């Protein structure tokens, strides 16, 4: 293959440092698709390149309903263009900090639907690591869609790496052991839902604060709270991620998996099969 003429572009959807994203409708087939667009100077100036290819790379791996699809690639002497599929109704955030916090029944809904998209990206041998709810968007459906993989990492199989060395993420919900080890696992990713069951029930992550070198010293040493409302069964289950050792998330390898953290009593009345599928409950 496509060029820039073979599509109309419409609204800017974001703009980033070094990105900016763009409605755009394709002429020959009227799909819809959201364009993000990179200035080739810029990257290469900036040294971005290793970024802007891990995320083509990872992306390109990816075949599930919870991720946002890359359907395309191609450039011309200025940009770099990367046609993704298009979230409607934006970031899981902005839903957060409207309604406050959210109810038991659509906390477990969409914690499933994390679950459910960590449960394949691990699979895969993918690590997020930047699993955040500005970075988990929501389409037309009201289903997630998770984006935000320039700084994801493919642990090889060949040498069945599990850790991975680049400092990455965001303060909130970066994991002690990237803190204190200088490198991030799979588990690294369950710390991070964790923070983000937190966020959905509390209205706020639980290690907060104005600067992050403070939100490191609380995070290093589990300084949190839970309000005194808060779900018991969430409770629980966030207490199962926000573990110190990251060997004793549940969900992790060492633990066996997805298929422990799938069984917790929080979500007894989920379905898992077809959630992609399931009419989500709405958010008030
Ligand atoms: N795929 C997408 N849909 C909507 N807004 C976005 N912002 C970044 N990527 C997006």
């Amino acid at each position: 293959k496509k060029r820039p003429e073979d599509f109309k572009f419409g609204k800017i959807l974001g703009e980033g440092s070094f990105s900016t994203v763009v409605l755009a409708r394709e002429l020959a087939t009227s799909r819809e698709y959201a364009i993000k667009i990179l200035e080739k100077r810029h990257i290469i100036k900036e040294n971005k390149v290793p970024y802007v290819t891990r995320e083509r790379d990872v992306m390109s791996r990816l075949d599930h309903p919870f991720f946002v699809k890359l359907y395309f690639t191609f450039q011309d002497d200025e940009k770099l263009y990367f046609g993704l599929s298009y979230a409607k109704n934006g970031e899981l955030l902005k839903y957060i900090r409207k309604i406050g916090s959210f109810d038991e029944t659509c906390t477990r809904f969409y914690t499933a639907e994390i679950v459910s998209a960590l449960e394949y990206l691990h699979g895969k041998g993918i690590i997020h690591r930047d699993l955040k709810p500005e970075n988990i968007l929501l389409n037309e459906d009201m289903h997630i869609q998770i984006t935000d993989f320039g700084t994801a990492k493919v642990l090889s199989p060949e040498s069945k790496q599990a850790r991975a060395n680049s400092f990455v993420g965001t303060a909130q919900y970066v994991s002690p052991e990237l803190l204190t080890e200088k490198s991030a696992c799979k588990s690294s990713d369950l710390w991070a839902l964790g923070c983000i069951i937190y966020q959905l029930v509390a209205g706020l992550p639980p290690f907060r604060a104005g600067n992050e070198g403070l939100i490191f010293a609380k995070i290093i040493k589990l300084e949190y709270d839970f309000p005194e409302k808060f779900f018991p069964k969430a409770r629980d289950l966030v207490e199962k991620l926000l573990v110190l050792d990251a060997t004793k998330r549940l969900g992790c390898e060492e633990m066996e998996g997805y298929g422990p953290l799938k069984a917790h009593p929080f979500f007894e009345s989920v379905t898992w099969e077809n959630l992609h599928q399931q009419t989500p409950p709405k958010l008030t």
